[PDB]
């Protein structure tokens, strides 16, 4: 070890090879040296104790007992640090120069960790032979661990290639380098283990399964326990273990030097070990393997003292004096060695890609292609290229179609449509198959009539190509983006309303508004500016977090609540820091635009503060007339411009009536209306100006009466023809002007900043309809030839979809305030608004593990059994009773009631299994992280009592019924390209060829073969044990 020469110069040689310590630091006893590099001659680098790390004018610094900045070199709690020699900043993730050598410090804590051979300012990269490489100032390759340009960084010694994207042991130490080449150091390896007859005795007693406890699919944890050969029993006397001995693995092996270290000190620090020895990560590894052989001896003494091992699992496996416990205070058993987050960390940090490893033949796959532009987003993500998940996939479609059928033989109680959650994050090959499933079981291709009755939609643009290829469901339109860009913002934060005269996705055109005469030309579609989670859910996150404190994702009903109290008291005044601005106009915009099936959020009716339906919010008197007065008048051609003063008139003609010159029939008359929008709250006209609406050829001469009016405090409403009047001229136009007309209050233009308006709206529409006039168009039966489904026409425009829930809702308080026991008793109010499908929310019951929002206020997106739809003990909205009756009365009073299908996700599944793992992001893509690829504890295993009594269950059936969609079948669809110049992305035609499905394999609970990947659990990349000097796995 320490050993004096001729002039009494101590020197240092390796306790077990032997081998001089030459140019390195050893730690001996109670005191950490360095040896020089010439002849090796020891120099005692004193303790550190007393003295704190602060800052300075912001650099970390470090200050002794009496105040002085320390600087250079210095042994601080059993670690060597560097502080820059001038400020005393302290260095991290860098090289500094001890003894004319290079050292690394790691970027955590600064610690010294190796030897770097040259750092490097003044040469240059290469490419040579297919490689990187690196010249220095003479044009020669540098080869090994070097720093260039401040960047640690790899060359291979042979080569002189660049090492990217992979983990290399380094002279006993272990670093990642990323896509770059740009490294960091993870962990110090340990050399080897004793051998002595002490170690001997601490050997698995055998290979069996028996013999290890928490393992999972034959691997190891760094939670195992297992059997040894022998006993030390109470520290002085071997024998024979018997099968009720068990000790933890973590108590004789370790993965890393670090480890082996940071276990010494806490025993140590709990009174298995007292000594003044000092352990570090440059302590000669025989002094530290010694170590943990003497803390055997005390542990055994206190097994044998307290009769068993509890406390030993408490001490080591759980938290201690509110600390994480000695396993999770790790690197490689935390999430720090899981790199989380990143741009493409969508969500909870981001996420764990699988594959495929020899050693895990039950988690393999031949799948887990995405085959859509996303992967990723939430929880365990279900692998919906699996041709056994598409079957399932399949299963469970025509369980919700009939799910009234199914569990209670009423056939009046089964949904009718869908909604694609997701939709950008599944395999298209289930998408498409999904579209074959509504052809066969509704015919929805042969006719409006058939295709209106079951009203499909996706939560898209047109980037969902499989959706729009032959228009199988609605996709969202661009206005809720366009009205964000022009409407929803504060004064002086709004664009030009001429945004709104096209509906424009990427440039690409889904209808022109200015002048739109046509039928079966636009890309059918829904209009929203809200939805449960669309411009909603985090700006209701910043009112609780800004009350409370809490995250928007994980908060308790009581911070909830208080945040819901500012953000309604908000939304109700006219200077509005979490709310929308102008939400009546935008309505008034969705409810009379031509070529689009508008949707209502049921958030911007009701208020969240309130139980379901109990509390209008401030704009529902509007959006109730804006609704009555659609279903009565709205009809015909379009035309909209915006005038000189900025204002954004649009026109519907009436029935029949496409264009400005057109007549229409004895209904048109009183059909139509008129609409003036401002966003500038401080408009004044002159005394001369005028506004007009251009009402037509068919409305000359007429009375007109309003809908809505802006007033100083909010907007007047009106639902019938007692309301202030104006009157067409000659060529059919209204004038209006900065004066009221016939001194009626309201008539005149001027811009208003009011809690329901920040510009100007009013709406008008002819006098003289009778009570029930409807302005609405039937769909026909008429054949399609044309390869669509939905076809934007009059009959498709007539209809109008209600967003049923918000996240937000309070949980009910007795049976008659939940959900869906309203719902049905409201029934016929909905359909008096002419709502014609009714959205309901995921019926699915919540997971309730509070890992994101929406298993956190339990909306239903977040699931572990998705057949069950409230069995037993309701959901968030009711039995599967109450769901039942809710679909029985909506189908009674007209309307169409669509299912919210969840194909992407599954959460909360308990059973454990081992699959190899790689960070990615949104995309699918692998992210170049320190973690690597790992194998990984997963909880991946369950489901519930309802997948196991349905999944698969109907397959047979369908495979008889409709064999065609089991088959492998060719189809096209459209594929959004991003252009590298940064003009517009477009679409061009791809081809698909889905695979033929199985109809005999059920899915009873999921597992790990059938998913793409998980979210990050916070494991580590090491939580499954291997030996880290050869990379090979421990497998009973
Ligand atoms: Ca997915
Ligand atoms: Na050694």
């Amino acid at each position: 070890g320490l050993r004096q020469d001729s002039n009494g110069k101590l020197r240092y040689f390796d306790l077990t090879t032997g081998i001089q310590a030459k140019g390195q630091f050893v730690t001996i006893g109670q005191e950490t040296y360095y040896f020089s590099k010439d002849h090796g001659d020891a120099q005692l680098l004193p303790m550190v104790t007393e003295g704190h790390y602060g800052t300075i004018t912001t650099a970390w610094v470090y200050r002794d007992q009496n105040n002085t900045i320390l600087k250079g070199l210095q042994n601080i709690n059993g670690t060597l640090q560097f502080f820059d020699p001038y400020t005393g900043e302290q260095l991290k993730g860098g090289v500094a120069k001890y003894d004319d050598k290079l050292f690394y410090f790691e970027s955590g804590k600064g610690n010294l960790v190796s030897t770097v051979a040259g750092d490097y300012q003044d040469g240059h990269y290469i490419s040579q032979d297919g490689q990187t490489r690196y010249a220095d100032k003479q044009n020669q390759l540098v080869k090994g661990l070097v720093t260039v340009n401040g960047a640690l960084q790899y060359f291979d010694n042979a080569t002189g290639n660049q090492i990217k994207n992979q983990q290399v042991i380094v002279d006993g130490k272990t670093y990642y380098f990323d896509d770059k080449g740009n490294g960091e150091y993870l962990f110090t390896n340990t050399l080897d283990m004793s051998t002595n007859a002490f170690s001997t005795k601490n050997v698995a007693f055998n290979h069996d399964s028996s013999s290890f406890d928490h393992t999972v699919d034959g691997f190891l944890t760094a939670d195992t326990w297992y059997r040894p050969k022998s006993i030390l029993a109470n520290g002085t006397t071997w024998r024979d273990s018997t099968d009720k001995d068990m000790r933890p693995l973590i108590t004789v092996w370790w993965p890393n030097k670090n480890v082996q270290v940071n276990y010494l000190n806490f025993m140590k620090a709990n009174g298995l070990l007292t000594t003044a020895a000092q352990y570090t990560l440059h302590s000669d590894q025989y002094d530290l393997n010694q170590a943990a052989q003497d803390v055997q001896v005390a542990i055994e003494r206190r097994i044998a003292s307290e009769h068993g091992t509890d406390w030993l699992q408490k001490l080591l496996f759980e938290s201690q004096n509110n600390n994480p416990s000695f396993v999770k205070q790790q690197f490689i058993w935390n999430k720090d060695s899981e790199y989380h987050g990143g741009g493409d960390a969508w969500f909870q940090g981001g996420y764990l890609k699988y594959g495929n490893n020899p050693l895990t033949p039950t988690t393999n796959s031949d799948y887990r292609q995405p085959g859509n532009a996303f992967d990723f987003l939430l929880a365990n993500d279900v692998d919906n290229s699996n041709p056994v998940v598409q079957a399932e996939n399949l299963n469970w479609l025509h369980y919700l179609m009939n799910f009234g059928t199914i569990t209670a033989g009423q056939d009046d109680a089964n949904f009718d449509s869908i909604r694609i959650d997701a939709v950008d994050f599944i395999h298209n090959d289930t998408i498409q198959r999904t579209y074959d499933y509504l052809r066969d079981a509704y015919q929805v291709q042969q006719s409006e009539a058939k295709a209106n009755q079951h009203i499909s939609l996706v939560e898209a643009g047109l980037d969902a190509g499989t959706s729009t290829i032959h228009n199988d469901a609605l996709i969202e339109s661009n206005l809720r983006e366009a009205a964000t860009l022009s409407l929803t913002n504060e004064p002086g934060k709004n664009k030009p309303l001429t945004n709104m005269l096209q509906d424009v996705d990427g440039g690409t055109l889904i209808t022109d508004h200015t002048q739109n005469s046509t039928e079966n030309q636009a890309t059918p579609n829904y209009s929203i500016i809200h939805a449960h989670d669309k411009g909603v859910q985090e700006k209701v996150g910043a009112a609780i977090t800004d009350a409370t404190g809490a995250d928007w994702t994980n908060f308790t009903d009581e911070q909830l609540k208080a945040g819901l109290e500012l953000f309604y008291k908000d939304q109700r005044a006219t200077n509005k820091k979490y709310n929308s601005y102008n939400i009546p106009s935008i309505y008034a915009l969705m409810l009379t635009n031509k070529d689009t099936v508008p949707r209502m959020y049921y958030g911007d009716m009701y208020q969240d503060d309130g139980q379901y339906m109990a509390n209008k919010s401030i704009y529902y008197d509007a959006l109730v007339s804006l609704m009555t007065a659609r279903k009565s008048y709205v009809s015909g051609g379009q035309t909209m411009s915006v005038d000189n003063h900025g204002l954004l008139k649009s026109v519907r003609f009436g029935k029949d009536a496409m264009t400005a010159n057109d007549l229409g029939t004895s209904a048109t008359r009183t059909e139509g209306l008129g609409v003036i929008i401002g966003n500038d709250p401080k408009l004044q006209l002159n005394d001369s100006d005028k506004v007009t609406l251009d009402m037509g050829a068919a409305h000359k001469n007429q009375k007109y009466r309003a809908v809505i009016l802006t007033t100083r405090d909010g907007l007047a409403t009106f639902n019938s023809d007692q309301a202030p009047t104006a009157w067409t001229n000659d060529q059919g136009t209204l004038t209006f002007s900065n004066q009221e007309i016939n001194g009626q209050d309201n008539t005149q233009i001027r811009g208003v900043a009011n809690p329901q308006v920040s510009g100007y709206l009013a709406v008008w529409v002819p006098v003289g309809a009778s009570d029930n006039q409807d302005a609405r168009t039937a769909a026909t039966t008429t054949e399609n030839h044309d390869g669509k489904v939905l076809h934007s026409n009059a009959a498709l425009d007539s209809n109008l979809i209600y967003e049923g829930f918000s996240n937000f809702q309070p949980k009910a308080t007795t049976h008659d305030e939940l959900t869906n026991v309203v719902i049905a008793k409201n029934a016929d109010v909905f359909n008096n608004w002419g709502i014609t499908s009714f959205e309901m929310a995921p019926q699915y019951r919540s997971s309730g593990d509070h890992t994101f929002l929406d298993s956190t206020i339990d909306n239903g997106y977040a699931f572990t059994d998705r057949y069950d739809l409230g069995f037993n003990t309701p959901t968030k909205y009711g039995t599967d009773g109450d769901l039942r009756a809710t679909i029985q009365a909506l189908h009674h009073a007209n309307m169409q009631v669509m299912a919210d299908v969840v194909d992407n996700q599954v959460y909360n599944l308990p059973g454990k299994e081992v699959v190899s793992a790689t960070r990615a992001g949104v995309y699918g893509n692998d992210d170049a992280t320190g973690f690597g690829t790992q194998l990984y504890v997963t909880n991946s295993v369950g489901g519930g009592q309802y997948q196991e009594k349905y999944a698969g269950q109907y397959l047979e059936a369908l495979k008889a019924k409709y064999p065609d969609l089991f088959e492998g079948k060719a189809y096209d669809y459209w594929y959004k390209n991003y252009a590298n110049d940064g003009s517009n992305p477009y679409y061009t035609l791809s081809h698909g060829d889905r695979e033929s499905i199985p109809a005999d394999v059920a899915i009873k609970q999921w597992s790990a073969k059938y998913m793409n990947g998980t979210n990050v659990l916070g494991n580590g990349m090491g939580y499954v044990l291997k030996d880290w000097h050869n990379g090979q796995y421990f497998k009973l």
